[PDB]
């Protein structure tokens, strides 16, 4: 169907959205700042269980997505990945770790989110450390492309559905600024798309960390509005 938008979802509730078969994108809001943006995550079916990748964004958003899955889809989520140590992405993993999911992250991205205090998925994920790093994580590909918009920033690839989620590494066709970027590398950043771009050139669908998804050319927008932003 129609993609949903910050339009279709009243804040603090979650949408599921079906991209392939057992594959779906998680849509929840968040009012940051005097303005309402969305942000995405995946759903990958494992075969009579479900891997979660990122949080809703928030304790409360994250058990709303559980009740959302529990409703439309009906199997339990027993793993989930987050993609970076911002609260975005790790804020509600005590709420997954309370529902008994098994939480993950990179060691990189586990020393972040201490460092920074926020919440620390249990599990650590081996073999991510080197840039251009991929490791086998059930139904999908768990991909380390080097610092972008963060220096641990994971890409999550599903070969079944050639869907590849870029998580915050990667904008939106609407976005035309880079965003805070306070965490990023700027100068690694075209690298580590280039290094996305090299590894899954036969991505369909492409899930930005917020907003539409769209096809490969997200990559090259994102290169286009990190470069224009390190010229400012
Ligand atoms: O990229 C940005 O800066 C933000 C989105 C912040 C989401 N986020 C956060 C975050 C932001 C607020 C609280 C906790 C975590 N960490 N990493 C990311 S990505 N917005 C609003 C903004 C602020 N400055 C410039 N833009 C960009 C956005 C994305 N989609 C719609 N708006
Ligand atoms: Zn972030
Ligand atoms: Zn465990
Ligand atoms: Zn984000």
């Amino acid at each position: 169907g129609e993609y949903p938008t910050v339009s279709e979802i009243p804040v603090g509730e979650v949408r599921l959205y079906q991209i392939a078969d057992g594959v779906w994108s998680h849509i929840a809001t968040q009012s940051f700042d005097g303005a309402v943006y969305p942000s995405n995550g995946l759903i990958v079916r494992d075969g009579d269980e479900l891997l979660l990748i990122d949080t809703a964004w928030g304790a409360k958003n994250t058990a709303a997505l559980l009740a959302e899955i529990e409703k439309q889809i009906g199997l339990p989520v027993t793993r989930a990945v987050s993609t970076h140590f911002h609260d975005d992405r790790v804020g509600g993993v005590d709420v997954l770790r309370a529902a008994g999911v098994a939480t993950y992250a990179s060691p990189s991205t586990r020393r972040l989110a201490e460092v920074e205090g926020n919440e620390i998925p249990t599990h650590s994920l081996e073999g991510l450390s080197s840039s251009g790093d991929a490791v086998r994580f059930g139904p999908v590909e768990l991909f380390y492309p080097g610092a972008a918009h963060s220096t641990d920033n994971l890409v999550v690839y599903v070969p079944s559905a050639s869907v590849l989620y870029g998580g915050c590494a990667i904008y939106e066709l609407s976005r035309t600024s880079a965003g805070n970027v306070a965490d990023a590398d700027l100068a690694e950043w075209p690298t580590s798309i280039e290094r996305i771009q090299q590894h899954y050139p036969e991505a369909q669908f492409v899930i930005p960390g917020h907003g539409l998804p769209g096809g490969l050319d997200l990559l090259k927008h994102t290169t286009n509005v990190v470069k224009a932003h390190t010229n400012r």
